[PDB]
């Protein structure tokens, strides 16, 4: 059976015998019903690829009939062809989940893009993908070639993002194996550019993108000061680009996208460097020297990120804002739920900043690390997760409610994370598992990372005059020596954050405005 | 509140001003563009709503103006209104993740549906479902009430299903406890009948669904002996209805479903009983007697079922199948991988038999792992995640490349599980018990005190099983309030609940 069966039910079958021929033509059968109650029993006895339903019917209306049709088979698309124009029954078509509805008198060919819109438009952009992508990927290969700026960086990966989600669910394989590679080589030619380039971004009146130290002063305060709604600014801890673009399409439901604008993390791309960095509006060196009761160096002992409401509240009086602002940090569903649960009691707020965490990626625990691998191996099955993540998180209900209460939605990220893949050997480090280590007596493979002899110099601190940074290059991660293949086979393949890649480096600042 | 943003692409915008009057009317806000190219920077500069493009202007023609647009923001949705009745424009608009196609002509009360199609959808579809649910859960309350068959019992589940899908997205709070109470009045109400007629099941030519111990030989044999195609038997642990109905569109990429027959896992709705059952084809009891080098009673130390291979050979021999015929267990990730990446060396077998762990080990990480705590917290949330997995598993790889192989699919499961709220004292798996000398409280409990009747076995005439209905945990009386605590809200099965005990066998054919 080839043909495309359509079920019409339609007390007037009289009346579109022209465009029932017009589909028979155009090789589609059509069996037609005069009447709800028979062509339920029809749809129960037969497998039609989709209906046709009349809404005005002496018996059973169109959208009785389409209720009970979809109790029965609720995967097959139903098409509303009517001569009602009245707002209050395309209301009900459409929450009733109609896939189309085409008012009389229907043009015939309006009824043939229809049936190609709800029946072959999976397989139509699957091949439309595929050809414009073979046309496409020479192209971005060049490009590549030719990207000499930070700004012309942004613009490449955001080329390589879009054909990201467009070829995530084609199946020719030596195209997506193509894509794998024009991403492996964005990251070996971004890393290049980093290292030649980071340092002199330190230097006064410098060219350089906006960076986590940066962010609340260049960003943040303008819409503070527009003093138009209050403000929830939620840093989602470790997100990259892909994700927030996999949720994007959700958070439309509740906020309009007003400004977007990427930004650079500083190094190393981690939540101790760039978060803290956030909310002070310091680089690490300077909040060791202006802050040494909440700096911690990666040699202390404890959480490395437990005084960003107290970096916030002095940046804030530093920039001379007097607002109402408190900071939470969810580290948990419950805490979530609670902050969700309660959020009405911060409606008197000018700011309220919500530090949430995602999901440890990075388990030390093997079964927890099979759970996780199980769930993202690769970055289309990290999208998937995060996109199920964001629709039941709490932190989309904190979102709502203050989309009822009219807040400003600003959010971003202190940074991305990268699917590691190469193995390099780091010795002497006497720390986790990051793309980073820093250390007085550190040997490595010079070619992976980027080395950093002056921390000071990037505004990192620095315990003496040995102390060194390295940041891995590309998908490499830092291997210990000691157990090597173990732990080699139990990082393969796992989301790091700490070193260099558009990845990790080059994250969303969104604005948005309660719809 | 504020007003919806248009942006109108066509290189002959004074035929349009009626559409443009009539929107404007409606609380459209439009603004015009006679070319493609400043239409591009129009959307660069502003945040509209939604585009409408014409499809012949000079200059760009209206697909190059969508690519370029789609690219710079590609969730802003984008009409096509135009005079092209070709098939290639339709099919290349298709393609290109246009919303919708509307062709001039264009009557203004069909762009009017298209607009409020794509825009206000959700909220149409949370008020429609909101009402529909209000209207008829009336009828799910007397429908629940006429059951008094086990198959009125799966026509009932299967409605409960769909509504607890349908309204996953609604805000009703009301509504919502309306729905939970079905479910616990159906739960409650299913428990008394398993209490009344489980016994029963087990006397000669009683009315009975199929159940675990019957599945091989009355489902699965019939497929094989068509001898038309290699079957594919994929045993998911732990699967419930729902979960199921959460991905049956990803499986119809690839399959069509061919037979859905809902049975009944045998007490209790645990792997050790229900899934060597499924490859023994002999109930506990029976597996005691005739195997008792691979049969083990709870108490006996280490894996419960490590011998269903061994179970499943011996049911195929005494059923009197000569075929070719493999069973993989797939513990993890590294494992299924493997299969997925070498399953064509099974081409020339007549069965392989596939048992996957994971949806088990996530529905024990929801307590015991903070990722899949927060992951999944609540059974849309359950759901999900398993959609997310399903999707991205090594399963689903096996499954791709036995269709390609030209495989028929079998898909079925040993049990599910319930979210557990209410604690039930005992002192002598938090879903059934067995031994000599307990205490319970009798309501919360289907009592049987002569085991060997229902086909399990017995330690001595003292020793009984207890299982839990309703969403009832058993608690220990020491350390209840931490118990409490602990367990409630956590996965269980191993009693009786629509959610443990009817759970799918699906047939289908490679597309
Ligand atoms: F009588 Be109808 F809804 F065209
Ligand atoms: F900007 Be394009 F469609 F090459
Ligand atoms: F010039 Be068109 F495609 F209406
Ligand atoms: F496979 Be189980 F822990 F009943
Ligand atoms: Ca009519
Ligand atoms: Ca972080
Ligand atoms: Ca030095
Ligand atoms: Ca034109
Ligand atoms: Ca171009
Ligand atoms: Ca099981
Ligand atoms: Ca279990």
């Amino acid at each position: 059976m080839d043909k495309i069966r359509i079920l019409w039910v339609d007390d007037e079958i009289d009346l579109l015998k022209p465009h029932i021929l017009f589909l028979e033509k155009k090789n589609y059968e059509v069996t037609t019903s005069n009447n709800g109650l028979d062509a339920i029993a029809l749809f129960e006895e037969e497998n039609f690829d989709i209906v046709f339903l009349d809404e005005n019917m002496p018996g059973m209306s169109g959208l009785e009939t389409l209720s009970e049709m979809k109790e029965k088979k609720s995967a097959i698309p139903m098409i509303m062809i009517t001569k009602s124009e009245e707002e209050y029954i395309m209301e009900e078509a459409i929450g009733s989940k109609i896939a189309d509805y085409l008012i009389k008198p229907v043009n015939p060919n309006q009824i043939l893009l229809s049936l190609k819109k709800n029946l072959d438009d999976s397989r139509l952009i699957t091949e439309k993908t595929t050809l414009d992508y073979q046309k496409e990927f020479r192209k971005i290969s060049m490009e590549l070639a030719m990207v000499n700026s930070y700004e012309d960086w942004v613009e490449l990966y955001k080329k390589l993002l879009f054909w990201e989600l467009k070829l995530e669910d084609i199946n020719d394989q030596a195209m997506i194996e193509i894509l794998e590679s024009q991403k492996v080589e964005a990251n070996s030619q971004f890393g290049k550019y980093i290292e030649r380039n980071y340092e002199d971004w330190f230097a006064p009146k410098a060219d350089k993108p906006i960076q986590s130290h940066n962010l609340f002063k260049e960003l943040v305060v303008p819409e503070i000061k527009k003093k138009d709604k209050p403000i929830l600014f939620v840093v989602i801890d470790n997100l990259r680009y892909d994700q927030w673009k996999s949720f994007e399409t959700v958070i439309s439901n509740y906020y309009k996208l007003e400004k977007e604008v990427p930004y650079f993390s500083i190094l190393p791309t981690a939540t101790q460097y760039a978060r803290n960095a956030i909310f002070s509006g310091l680089m690490p060196l300077d909040m060791e020297k202006q802050f040494p009761q909440y700096w911690k160096n990666d040699v202390e002992d404890g959480g490395k990120n437990l005084y960003e409401a107290e970096f916030l509240s002095a940046q804030i009086k530093r920039l001379g804002l007097n607002i109402k602002e408190d900071y939470f940090k969810i580290t948990n569903y419950a805490g979530g739920k609670k902050l969700a649960e309660n959020f009405k009691a911060l409606k008197g707020n000018d700011l309220v900043t919500v530090v949430y965490n995602f999901v440890d990626m990075l388990s030390h625990a093997k079964t927890e690390m099979e759970v996780v691998k199980e769930l993202a191996s690769d970055d289309k099955a990290y999208r998937s997760l995060t996109l199920s993540w964001f629709k039941n998180s709490p932190l989309l209900e904190i979102i709502q409610q203050a989309q009822l209460l009219g807040f400003k939605l600003i959010l971003t990220t202190d940074h991305g994370t990268i699917n590691v893949k190469n193995p390099s050997k780091v010795v002497g480090d006497k720390n986790l598992n990051l793309r980073y280590k820093t250390g007085r007596s550190l040997t490595y493979e010079q070619k992976d990372v980027y080395v950093v002899k002056e921390p000071k110099t990037i505004g990192l601190p620095a315990i003496n005059m040995s102390s060194s940074f390295i940041f891995a290059k590309n998908d490499f991660f830092l291997a210990y020596v000691n157990n090597y293949n173990h732990y080699v086979s139990y990082y393969k393949n796992t989301y790091q954050h700490g070193g260099i890649s558009l990845e990790e480096m080059i994250i969303p600042f969104l604005v948005f405005n309660p719809k």
